[PDB]
């Protein structure tokens, strides 16, 4: 493991933006673009699975595009995660 | 900041299917449940721009289990999309 | 008694939206109802094949679809026509 | 000029795959296939509006819904008529 933080990822993503004048896309256009993103995925996913390196690949773009809308936003990704995780963990103490 | 890394955050993900019979979704079932969050976000998105970090969490966590369903570590990815927009250009 | 056309059908979903002041979402807006309905008919599916639900999601993403097609004046039928065309081999055997 | 009803529509999509010996891709995988063709189509809204191409993308997504359809003996004229029931008011003046 290098290894690469959440945080770090995102400021890398931001850092990358940040050069051009354009800046991020509106909400409504980033949700235009993972839309796009997710139909190259399920491509992939058919491709292989249906009737490593790509699919790994789709995966990424994905989450870029998740990235820019968390940046774009002011979200932190490692928060919304750790909500997430917390909606799943159970009051059992057996688990 | 802890702060947590992909990998920790994917470990975590794992831990948790970990508990089941059941595993995880078949990569097309999984595609579904993919395609069925990102709906929730677009709705959510829509709602306040035409609650929002939550749904990207919820997506986030399918493309996790998508991602350790197939062994993919979701650094490695990250970085060879960073690799691709990457320029030649010494000036940037 | 007998079938509707998709003119008809077109005709009927802006016939509906006609009567509001605000119309048609922008075709952006859309685009993010679309991917809501979606997801509406990706988790009924899943539901059932991971009857009546799954039909009537199918018609939610239909009157999307419409919408969609209404707000910039596609015509749904020449559009199904042009995918037959793309398709409909030069094949004499077919 | 016909002009051409969904029932139709959906006998030649019928049709079309009644020629292959695959048939129909199975609920899920078909939803994989709408999946893609959403991405297609939003690529396009994005490039117009971020028009012939989306009239073409549009077509594309209502060919894979046929499919999902027909897979599952769905009549779409019957969904596109629970969704308008739906939306249709109890009101007087409307
Ligand atoms: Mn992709
Ligand atoms: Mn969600
Ligand atoms: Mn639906
Ligand atoms: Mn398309």
């Amino acid at each position: 493991m290098e290894a690469k933080t959440m945080k770090d990822m995102q400021k890398e993503v931001d850092a990358y933006i940040g050069q051009f004048k354009e800046g991020y896309f509106s909400p409504l256009a980033m949700m235009a673009r993972l839309t796009e993103e997710m139909g190259e995925l399920a491509r992939e996913v058919n491709h292989y699975y249906g009737e490593e390196r790509s699919i790994e690949e789709e995966l990424g773009d994905v989450l870029f595009v998740m990235i820019c809308m968390a940046n774009s936003l002011n979200i932190d990704l490692e928060t919304a995660h750790n909500i997430v995780m917390n909606k799943f963990n159970t009051r059992d103490k057996d688990r």
